[PDB]
């Protein structure tokens, strides 16, 4: 019937900072992944109504996507890099939970996750 409201992308009462690692997570890691040929399913919240996946938000109770991440980064929502990295890992984990090995979407995630890991292996100070 409906989608849940999307995750918040601003919250005045949350502590936040710009750090060099967070600037890098947007400029390099996110904006690079974003251009990947497999990025599209992850660029916005799962529209379970459009996709006719009525079970999605029965199974996935902490939704996350790169559009939300992008907006959090642009709005300086995070206190540190680790908070953002945690949202990427929630996004990947959700994909692996809802789907099964060998599914096209899981292969897409696996690729993006490898790339993500490659890019965050070394961060700014
Ligand atoms: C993210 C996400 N996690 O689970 C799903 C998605 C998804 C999200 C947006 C559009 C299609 C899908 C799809 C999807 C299914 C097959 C392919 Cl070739 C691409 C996308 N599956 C459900």
């Amino acid at each position: 019937s409906t989608n849940p409201p999307p995750p918040e992308t601003s919250n005045p009462n949350k502590p936040k900072r710009q750090t060099n690692q967070l600037q890098y997570l947007l400029r390099v890691v996110l904006k690079t992944l974003w251009k990947h040929q497999f990025a599209w399913p992850f660029q916005q919240p799962v529209d379970a109504v459009k996709l006719n996946l009525p079970d999605y938000y029965k199974i996935i109770k902490t939704p996350m996507d790169m559009g939300t991440i992008k907006k959090r980064l642009e709005n300086n929502y995070y206190w540190n890099a680790q908070e953002c990295i945690q949202d990427f890992n929630t996004m990947f984990t959700n994909c692996y939970i809802y789907n099964k090995p060998g599914d096209d979407i899981v292969l897409m995630a696996e690729a993006l996750e490898k790339l993500f890991l490659q890019k965050i292996n070394e961060l700014p100070t």
